[PDB]
């Protein structure tokens, strides 16, 4: 039969662009949302036209709390489900938002949100893949390609996406032995924030060395892709990036 | 008017070496402790015989919660109450234990205690320490040598200890404009775990290129000192490794 | 027109490897040697048997000499002789041996290892660009997945295949405003020496974590068809790893 | 008795900062140099003024060639004759100018930028480790930008690649020995002779601490650390002292 993937946060953007290559690859995908339904629903209804009972949706709030465990279970629960298998788990769903040190939500909130949709989902959806596991495994993460160079008060942001290359070295260690991979793929400038203006987008889109231009999803995709393909079997605790030279550049 | 400084988790090893060498530097010590409050004790009242009033304890639990920004808040508070000042933090107190992918604290109070102590309490700490603020003012994260080739099984402190160094590169160039330093110190075999069997202990002993032993307390203590110090004051954003060579030795 | 590819070391092992799947994937091909000539004509003999007039060989010593940029220019320049182009620069030929600090002379094995591993891709590199100032233009550097942890007596080695990823850095950076884009493909343990005893070998192969076995040359060469291919269009300047996790085993 | 440094590249700027440092501490120094004689001199008479008999210069090109060990065997043996010792090197003479990939060769280039960055430190410290209570020790001048490189400036940036890659090697091969081998990465300090006030000041507006330059004495704090009693667990490590400047993002 076919393999099947769980991509997180699929329904607009980097991920849906995930989600659409893997099925244009042959695989059966889990489109999991948080709040983006309608956008969930037309997503999983284009792919099924393409092919039928080829794809899913699954609502999630991935913020961390007691619950999370059980929410993380259950979304791997329904590939099972679904399509009888989970051979893929791309860990694509971000919140992405200033949280600055010095002066809506409380910092508890901005915790939960920031560190559990960067790390304690994409940890917690790795321990449910691997105790529920011819075979190609792989998870991959998407990760940051300026964790390095970080923007200005996004410290618990940053501090979300460095515990989340933790989890893919730790995680490619400890599930080698299964033959489960574990890589990242990490976007410099990619699809600009919605609520950003044409402006302000130029002015990163001039940051980047190769054609001052941002990534296009379908180039944070092509990645993901290649990772979980046959090409990049001996591949594991990677982490490649997608940034078109922007990490090189200087103050 | 001596300086003043925060040690998290103090009572001991090598929070305790910490503490006893800023003091000894002329530096009035809040020694913080969580379960070890005769031992905290016992090292403040060592060190106000040396120099009266020059030390007080400050109890409080680290793991995440509802409550854990306002005990972070009144660790700081504890530190202007006592000495109407707080020059330095050092994030030092860590919850370390193993956190297996596959298979009687749940996960998420494990994710609480791994995750809060080394991460989520410094990022805390140090938003209270910076609000609450010529001067020599610095933040010490204490991170470990071996975040890129890390123990089996310990997941979640070691996506705990990589978001330390998020933390330690965020708040460094966030905190650079009101003259706050920002620096970490990475361990790599230093005091060994009194529970853990003395043949165990040789085996990571043997595994040290320079001198074939662990770093005491003192020598990591060493390294604290001088990022706090006048001869430190163009560094900000570095972690200094303390590891006799062992992060460089391949499997 | 079909593309055109200068692989360097391509006689053998991994530099063979590429050169196969190039020219699998439709490239023409120049298969560079020093020593090898038997090998890399019965390499290019069996290549024009697939395609006529698609596979040509150029010998050249890549050790550091005044005559060393002379070389460089003439291999490139064999390309565009061939086949009137050249899209694609593979800098793979390299010397390996220990230097320890305490018959060849130390500034012979200087201008063998630091020739061979950084001053022939950086001179390769400039013409490679000179001489091109719907096309897909990239150079890709066989670097080294153990750089920082390196083999115990190897430091000239290690300090070219340290130089390597320096260039592909400055080089990506530099060339990106042309469309040139250079990045790096980072083995651990791939095909052991020849000579070696297997009792030798499977030491290694056992510090392998994904599979307990050295990767493939074709494995290796999977990683550089990505890198050259039109889905790997905005990475510039990184350096995938395909190590089967051998750098995150602690010593 | 007090131990003995060579610093490399000595007379002027960092270098100095450095030797005059160690000097205060205590050492005895070989300040080498290759053009700036005069003011080698100057320095070794000054220090020599405070304390007799505790500095001498030592003139040598540090550009690979078939003759660089010898010029680094000699480096080394100038320590040992003026003071019977040789406890600390510190790799910090450095060539630096664009070679951009698209009047001097490229193989003068090559010689210049590669040798003084990387193979003259290899060479020192393969003469240092064949000639040797005692704290030995390297510390190698490295680069805080060298993953964000100047632009043209590929050359250069392979240097201190090899440099990093040397520090590493060196530390492991040489800890059975007690021999520690470090690191110290300034990010923008001294700016060169030639720069403008617009050029110089586009540079200090960059670092998140203080919009401002490291002085000489900054970087040379940090060598004094490395090499002293407070670091004798610490051996392939480098230390940045940039002020935030590598954190920043393009
Ligand atoms: N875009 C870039 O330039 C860039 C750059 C660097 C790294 N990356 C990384 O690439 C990935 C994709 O980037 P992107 O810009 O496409 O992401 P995005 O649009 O910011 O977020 C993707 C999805 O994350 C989901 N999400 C957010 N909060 C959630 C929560 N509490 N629970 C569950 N799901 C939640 C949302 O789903 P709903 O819409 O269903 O609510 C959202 O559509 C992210 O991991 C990002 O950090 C992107
Ligand atoms: N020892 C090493 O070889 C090594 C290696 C790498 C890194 N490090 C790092 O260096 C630092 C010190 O290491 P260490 O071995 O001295 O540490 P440790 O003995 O494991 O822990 C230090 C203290 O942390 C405090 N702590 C633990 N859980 C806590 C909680 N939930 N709330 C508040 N405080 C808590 C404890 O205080 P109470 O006793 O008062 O409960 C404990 O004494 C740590 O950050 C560690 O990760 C050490
Ligand atoms: N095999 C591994 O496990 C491994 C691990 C880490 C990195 N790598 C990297 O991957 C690449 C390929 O590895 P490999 O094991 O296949 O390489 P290799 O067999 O050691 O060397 C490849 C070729 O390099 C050429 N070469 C050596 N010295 C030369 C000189 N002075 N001038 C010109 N060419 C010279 C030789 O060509 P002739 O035979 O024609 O003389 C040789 O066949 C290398 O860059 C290597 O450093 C390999
Ligand atoms: N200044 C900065 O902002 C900065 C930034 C990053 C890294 N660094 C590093 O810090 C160290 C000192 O920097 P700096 O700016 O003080 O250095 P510098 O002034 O550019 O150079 C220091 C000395 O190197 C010597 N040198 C150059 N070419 C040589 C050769 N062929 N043979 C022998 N010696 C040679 C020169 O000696 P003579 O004058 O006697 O000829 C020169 O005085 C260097 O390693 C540098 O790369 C500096
Ligand atoms: N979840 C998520 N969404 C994002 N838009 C981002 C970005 C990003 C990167 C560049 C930019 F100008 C704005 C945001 C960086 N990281 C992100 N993560
Ligand atoms: N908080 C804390 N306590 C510790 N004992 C450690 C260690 C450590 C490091 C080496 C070892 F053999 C056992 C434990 C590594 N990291 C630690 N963190
Ligand atoms: N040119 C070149 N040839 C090689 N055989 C190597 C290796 C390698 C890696 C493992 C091993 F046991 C022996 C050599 C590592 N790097 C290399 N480079
Ligand atoms: N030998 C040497 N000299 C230098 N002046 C440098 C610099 C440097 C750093 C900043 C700048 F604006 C100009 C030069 C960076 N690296 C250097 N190396």
């Amino acid at each position: 039969e076919a393999p099947a993937a769980v991509v997180t946060g699929a329904a607009k953007r980097i991920g849906r662009a995930i989600a659409v290559k893997l099925h244009q690859t042959g695989y059966r995908v889990v489109i999991h949302y948080h709040n983006s339904a309608e956008a969930a629903v037309s997503l999983a209804d284009e792919l099924n036209k393409e092919r039928s009972n080829t794809a899913v949706v699954c609502q999630a709030d991935l913020t961390n709390s007691n619950v999370l465990p059980a929410s993380c279970e259950e979304i791997i629960n329904s590939c099972f489900r679904a399509f009888g298998r989970c051979d893929v788990l791309v860990n694509n769903a971000s919140a992405f938002y200033p949280t600055p040190l010095v002066q809506g939500k409380t910092v508890e909130t901005q915790v939960a949100e920031l560190i559990g949709t960067n790390a304690i989902a994409p940890f917690l959806l790795t321990m449910s893949f691997a105790q529920r596991q011819s075979s190609n495994l792989s998870i991959v993460n998407l990760c940051d390609a300026m964790v390095d160079q970080p923007c200005m008060a996004f410290s618990l942001y940053n501090m979300g996406k460095h515990a989340l290359v933790g989890l893919t070295q730790s995680a490619a260690l400890e599930l080698a032995p299964y033959g489960i991979r574990v890589n990242g793929v990490a976007p410099g400038v990619s699809l600009l924030p919605v609520a950003m203006g044409e402006e302000e987008k130029d002015k990163w889109r001039r940051k980047v060395p190769l054609g001052r231009r941002e990534a296009s999803a379908e180039q944070i995709a092509d990645a993901v892709i290649f990772l979980v393909s046959g090409s990049a079997q001996y591949i594991t605790g990677s982490i490649i990036k997608v940034d078109g030279g922007l990490s090189l550049v200087h103050a």
